[PDB]
């Protein structure tokens, strides 16, 4: 078997390599990429997500997130409050302001470590889950808004019409803007384009030891896990690698920096945090191989994970039994 110590892979297509994105999800996986539950995609030197990023300042975060975390260091959950719309460029002022900007250090190392050390004594705020894309349509390689949907994959492999689309997401982050350990809807794949700014760290548990994760979380959170058998799929869950390594859990973490593609694989829970100002891009995708991994994927059915249209659609045919209780908490 590739990869069986499930690292993280870093791969450099070449511009050749960089025009079939199906083929080299494929080629990675073949040398066991998918083993880690994330990869690093260096785009070649050629490619360009678009020409500048003069103009952006006038994307609005309609709904800013201002992340207030609960309990201690290593273990925490964190809610988002709603705050009154920005623009990028006000929120771009706001992440570089002394209040939130991030502090002085040595290198990605002590940063992390500042970063576990002091993240739920502030609030950091993040524009998350804004429907759009950064991509110039005239980038024909690796273009997140021009991918085949997830639709159509499961039209080619099971020969069902569905309705739903598949749209990209931006985020916008700050220093100590978090995402909590998840998988992804449907435990598809995910890709991660980090547009401009500053490094976001990522956490990563080997699919194959998903259930390990999920158990100590069931441990750290008994009564979220009470309240609802998914209760990750809220994203509100925070675990540090210190925690983790004290429970034996398998993990590994990398940085990603401006102008690098990070794949998350299915069943690969992640979490991570931002460096300082940044902007990513983000959707999800399947191929043939996720399929089982949609039939068998866990859902929030307590109402407070609330997810997108086009998940109806993906629960009614490959998790019909499912169907009847989870639209219960979908409406
Ligand atoms: O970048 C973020 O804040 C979160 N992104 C992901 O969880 C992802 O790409 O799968
Ligand atoms: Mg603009
Ligand atoms: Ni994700
Ligand atoms: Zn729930």
């Amino acid at each position: 078997a590739q990869n069986p110590n499930c690292n993280i892979m870093i791969f450099h297509p070449t511009k050749e390599e960089f025009n079939d994105f199906d083929k080299y999800i494929a080629y990675m996986e073949s040398q066991g990429a998918h083993r880690a539950g994330l990869a690093k995609i260096i785009p070649p030197k050629e490619w360009k997500a678009r020409e500048t990023y003069d103009n952006i300042s006038e994307i609005l975060i309609a709904t800013p997130l201002q992340q207030v975390a609960s309990g201690r260091a290593g273990v925490f959950t964190q809610y988002h409050k709603k705050k009154k719309a920005m623009t990028v460029g006000e929120y771009r002022h706001l992440a570089n302001s002394k209040k939130y900007q991030t502090p002085p250090h040595q290198n990605f190392e002590d940063l992390e470590r500042k970063y576990w050390k002091n993240r739920i004594y502030n609030s950091p705020i993040y524009g998350a889950d804004i429907s759009g894309s950064l991509f110039d349509e005239n980038t024909k390689q690796w273009n997140l808004g021009h991918l085949g949907t997830i639709q159509d994959l499961l039209e080619k492999e099971c020969g069902v019409v569905i309705e739903g689309v598949n749209t990209p997401y931006l985020y916008f982050g700050m220093w100590k803007t978090t995402f909590a350990w998840h998988t992804e809807d449907m435990d598809l794949y995910s890709i991660n384009y980090l547009h401009l700014g500053e490094p976001k760290t990522w956490y990563v548990v080997p699919p194959e030891h998903g259930q390990r994760l999920e158990r100590l979380a069931r441990e750290l959170f008994p009564g979220s896990s009470r309240g609802c058998g998914a209760f990750l799929r809220h994203k509100v869950a925070l675990i540090s690698p210190t925690v983790l390594k004290e429970n034996g859990i398998p993990f590994n973490r990398i940085t990603q920096e401006a102008g690098e593609f990070m794949v998350t694989f299915p069943y690969g829970y992640h979490a991570g945090f931002n460096h300082g100002f940044n902007c990513a891009e983000a959707i999800n995708f399947a191929t043939p191989r996720w399929i089982d991994y949609g039939k068998m994927a866990s859902q929030c059915s307590c109402g407070e994970a609330r997810v997108t249209f086009s998940m109806d659609a993906f629960v009614r045919i490959l998790q019909p039994e499912r169907y009847d209780l989870w639209k219960r908490g979908q409406d």
